[PDB]
């Protein structure tokens, strides 16, 4: 299950079935691997009001920054976003 | 052509090429399929100003039910949502 | 860099990398072709604060142009938009 979310805004899904959602009133994203029963939050950083999230072939994540102007990446295991 | 949209917030498009739309104002999700001249209303139900939708490869359809705090989906063919 | 974003909303990205994102307060839609540094407007017309975006596996790119209560389509390539 997702859990706690406030206000979502975005979803994504990649090729695995992993959905990605823009939990927007908790300023993360969260994810839901496909069989798993846990959500997992992204470790984006410093995001405010996100609203949209696109998946690449990858697993990169990319992620309107709505609130800051911005938009923001993560490589499918990194813990570092880019700012693009 | 889609008609009587409110506000539409999110869409998604298919390998197929259907289009997927979440008409916020109307608490709706239509699609329109390739090649159609006619809109389908997808058999959500109790959606509250939802907000982005995307599409799996095979067909099912996830949409942040903005409103209600939730994400629900859809697999081609169904009629009975699933809540996330 | 995306630069110049006023409450981006939506974002998508596509096969090749080219990252779409729907610029809301700016009343357009941007993107940044992999490896570019710099980023394009899309050759839409008369959007009114475009909330999501999406492109298929032909590039074409569709958008709900929110305050307009409609979806637009550009063709990759293509300079003349269509209204779905
Ligand atoms: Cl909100
Ligand atoms: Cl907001
Ligand atoms: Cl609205
Ligand atoms: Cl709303
Ligand atoms: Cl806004
Ligand atoms: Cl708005």
């Amino acid at each position: 299950m997702f859990t706690g979310l406030n206000t979502p805004s975005g979803v994504a899904v990649d090729s695995a079935g992993t959905v990605y959602v823009t939990d927007h009133g908790n300023n993360r994203v969260v994810k839901l691997a496909a069989g798993s029963n846990t959500q997992t939050v992204l470790p984006f950083t410093g995001l405010n009001t996100p609203s949209g999230v696109a998946v690449d072939s990858a697993g990169t994540v990319y992620v309107t920054d709505h609130g800051n102007n911005r938009v923001v990446k993560l490589a499918a295991g990194s813990n570092t976003q880019t700012v693009l």
